[PDB]
């Protein structure tokens, strides 16, 4: 998964048919409950897996601050993982001991057993519970960017960024439980590998070209090098700081040559590229602010509206705010958070 991707999480509360919520959400990405304590299994697991694309599974912790208990819970969870997935989640939101360091040590032990078995561990909870009962900075020290935090704001089924549950190391944000659990991704999955640069970058007077291992070089094409997409012109130089139209879509090569994905600042204007590099047009919300972006006939426009209280205010190219809000009712566009 990549930044701003969605996923749903499910348990027996969602039943044996989850096709309906996957269609509403527009994704098949799921995190499915396996177990609880050392004796409970979600009986809907096999069905939920079959109907979806699991990115991870989760376990409902009942071990409080008991490290030994946490080990037995972790092994029961691990023993019942039905397929390889990247992530396994510790759902720690109930029955804390009165000693926060003990709780942390138990959580750390659970996560380490997950890590040892070859998965990436995740700590899931909500903010005030975490503040009162663990030291999440110790979790992050051992497992960076491992947090999955719930914060629903008004819980109306939408991601309302004003209620973002600000903590360090958040990977995923559970932004609503209405009518089912909804999640948005803050951080791209870590690369499982060292990306291969099968050749050598070379700089000459005109720009950067890439001498492949066999002595040839890319030209008039896209090429992925070191895990990053580049575009090379007719002479073999990669484009930097340029818009490029390819097959009816618009791409932006950044100042380092890399194809932009997600939000990119082009001069002083924000544009949003999808995961495949293609510019997205229409309304896209970047955190609190709204952008209406277009590319008709290659006239790139980013209409910026800045939130200030109950209203959104138009901002000109110079950077002057309008005196009065253009809107108070938000448009129904694409919501992003990073």
């Amino acid at each position: 998964v990549k930044k701003n991707d969605l996923f749903v999480d499910v348990s027996s509360h969602n039943g044996y048919d989850i096709t309906g919520i996957l269609e509403q959400m527009g994704t098949t990405n799921t995190i499915i409950k396996i177990s609880e304590s050392t004796t409970y299994l979600n009986p809907c697991l096999s069905a939920q897996v079959e109907q979806s694309n699991p990115i991870g599974f989760y376990h409902f912790a009942r071990f409080g601050g008991d490290v030994a208990e946490a080990e037995r819970e972790a092994q029961f969870f691990l023993d019942n993982v039905p397929m390889q997935v990247k992530y396994l989640v510790l759902d720690y939101q109930d029955d804390p001991s009165g000693d926060a360091q003990a709780n942390t040590n138990a959580c750390l032990r659970f996560m380490q057993m997950i890590a040892d078995a070859g998965y990436k561990p995740i700590y899931y909870s909500y903010k005030p519970f975490t503040h009162d009962n663990v030291d999440y900075q110790q979790i992050l020290a051992q497992f960076p960017n491992s947090l999955w935090i719930a914060g629903y704001g008004l819980n109306d089924g939408t991601a309302n960024f004003e209620y973002f549950p600000s903590m360090d190391g958040i990977r995923w944000w559970q932004y609503s439980s209405n009518p089912f659990d909804k999640n948005i991704v803050l951080l791209d999955d870590e690369e499982d590998d060292k990306p291969k640069t099968a050749g050598t970058w070379k700089q000459d007077s005109k720009g950067w070209w890439f001498r492949r291992n066999n002595g040839s070089f890319p030209y008039n094409k896209w090429e992925k090098i070191g895990g990053v997409w580049y575009y090379f012109d007719s002479k073999g130089y990669c484009l930097t700081s340029e818009w490029l139209k390819d097959n009816e879509k618009w791409y932006y090569l950044k100042d380092n040559g890399a194809m932009a994905t997600g939000w990119v600042l082009v001069g002083s204007e924000w544009y949003y590229m999808d995961d495949s590099g293609a510019m997205v047009t229409g309304w896209v919300k970047y955190k609190n602010n709204w952008y209406y972006m277009t590319n008709e006939r290659g006239n790139m426009v980013s209409n910026e509206f800045i939130k200030s209280g109950k209203g959104w205010y138009f901002m000109n190219t110079n950077g002057e705010l309008a005196d009065n809000p253009s809107f108070t009712k938000e448009p129904d566009g694409l919501i992003t958070v990073a």
